[PDB]
């Protein structure tokens, strides 16, 4: 390996993810209360976004591991499994939400632009059949995962997360590649979706056929912009060096490449996991009612 001074990453690392895990927790569990306290009715976007926060709150708890194994000594002091488990879960709930993220702009997209009248609010059923497909479908590769690292392969040791080149494991290559561009086509779904519901909101408040509360569209058209934003943001980095990261980790090269893609992706993780804990508090905000509680309130 090629060992270079890692203490300021170590700590950059400790600090964020402790900051993302506190508000990330708080964020999560406010947000299951309101998704399952005080909506006893849930529509397909309350489906979707409780189940960004159940996954969220899962990422907030893979959190501590990682605290515990950078600041420690930068050394895992459990085993191979657990290792395997962490790093492989933490992914998971990544792109669980990344794909729920998607589902809610798509139909957000179905329901204001194309929309004329309703839907007769027939879509908390296909909202629970996607939902619970999406999840059993992450099991699956999650444990297909595990399974062909842990048995599979030769190489297990005492320190987790570090940089491994996956010559040993060609398959979880292909496999990011696979999520890499899956990821790039959601998104461009969500950017679609996104300007869509701008643009057909700032055409309507233009007209402004009723005087009466006409500036709230100026505020959603704002609204879905800010979301288009902060999730490009928050997820285009991290899966943009990622195929530098594959390039690099499937054939020969220096050690002086290797600790730069290191500490890139241990900075884009944190960007990651500071969208995961944004997300709620973006709900909170954005919601005229919750606004309105948290405002009088507060
Ligand atoms: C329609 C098909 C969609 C397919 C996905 C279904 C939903 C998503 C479900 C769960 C993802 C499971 C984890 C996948 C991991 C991909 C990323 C990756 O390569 O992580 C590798 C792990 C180690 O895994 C064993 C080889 O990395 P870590 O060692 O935890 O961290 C190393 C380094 N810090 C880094 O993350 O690059």
């Amino acid at each position: 390996t090629c060992p270079m001074d890692e203490k300021l990453l170590s700590t950059v690392l400790t600090t964020s993810y402790s900051v993302i895990f506190i508000v990330g927790l708080v964020g999560n569990i406010i947000a299951l209360y309101v998704f399952l306290g005080i909506h006893r009715k849930r529509n397909s976007i309350q489906i979707y976004l409780l189940n960004v926060a159940i996954a969220d709150l899962l990422l907030i708890f893979c959190l501590p591991f990682r605290i515990m194994y950078h600041i420690n000594q930068n050394k895992w002091t459990l085993g191979v499994i657990l290792c395997k488990v962490v790093g492989t879960l933490f992914y998971m709930n990544m792109y669980i939400s990344i794909i729920l993220l998607g589902f809610i702009s798509l139909d957000r997209y179905i329901k204001i632009n194309r929309s004329i009248q309703q839907r007769k609010a027939i879509t908390t059923k296909q909202s629970i059949y996607v939902c619970c497909i999406v999840w059993m479908l992450a099991l699956g590769g999650f444990l297909t995962m595990i399974i062909l690292t842990l048995k599979k392969g030769g190489h297990n040791s005492t320190m987790c997360f570090h940089y491994r080149d996956k010559h040993n494991a060609k398959g979880e290559a292909i496999f990011n590649f696979i999520l890499v561009v899956m990821f790039w086509l959601i998104f461009l779904l969500i950017i679609l979706s996104y300007i869509k519901i701008g643009k057909n909101l700032l055409r309507i408040s233009k007209r402004r056929s009723k005087f009466p509360n006409s500036g709230k569209y100026a505020t959603t058209a704002r609204n879905s912009f800010i979301v288009l934003i902060i999730f490009t943001i928050c997820f285009v980095p991290y899966h943009a060096f990622r195929f530098i990261y594959i390039s690099s980790q499937l054939n020969v090269s220096s050690c002086y490449w290797k600790e730069i893609v290191h500490k890139t992706n241990e900075i884009m993780l944190v960007l990651s996991s500071f969208n995961s804990c944004l997300d709620p508090v973006m709900y909170f905000l954005m919601s005229s009612n919750i606004r309105k509680i948290m405002c009088q309130l507060l």
